[PDB]
């Protein structure tokens, strides 16, 4: 709820916007589920994330003079534990999805209505997960940038 206005927590935005999108479950996503439009630019917002958010991790471990070097190497691994969880929760998304593409076909098919609701919420949990975990991570950015 709380960002800084970089730039990751933004193109997390975008990831999770998209998210929104495939949960309302409409024709265009039943379409486009069944294809890999969805997954390929799913991928590509998750890479975008990860990319931006290890540059802006890579300028925060360059700031305020230190005395004697480290208090930061706990804060800076309960940084990169949050960080790796983000990039875990995004994979378990994509990886649910590709899931799906091979369930409405799995035995030339499935019966996509109680198929539909397993994966609404599967990817409301995810969805939670990932909100709570973009916040603990700007938590530990804050941590680390203070001591």
């Amino acid at each position: 709820g709380h960002m800084s206005g970089q730039r990751w927590e933004l193109a997390l935005g975008r990831f999770w916007d998209y998210l929104r999108w495939v949960q309302t479950l409409s024709e265009q996503v039943q379409e486009e589920l069944l294809s890999s439009q969805v997954t390929q630019e799913l991928r590509a917002l998750m890479d975008e994330t990860m990319k931006e958010l290890k540059a802006y991790k890579s300028e925060l471990e360059e700031q305020l003079t230190p005395v004697a070097e480290e208090t930061r190497a706990r804060l800076s691994k309960e940084l990169q534990a949050a960080q790796a969880r983000l990039g875990a929760d995004m994979e378990d998304v994509c990886g649910r999805l590709v899931q799906y593409r091979g369930e409405v076909q799995a035995m030339l098919g499935q019966s996509t209505k109680e198929l539909r609701n397993r994966l609404a919420s599967h990817l409301g949990k995810l969805q939670d997960r990932l909100l709570r975990d973009a916040d603990d991570l700007q938590k530990r950015l804050a941590v680390y940038q203070a001591g």
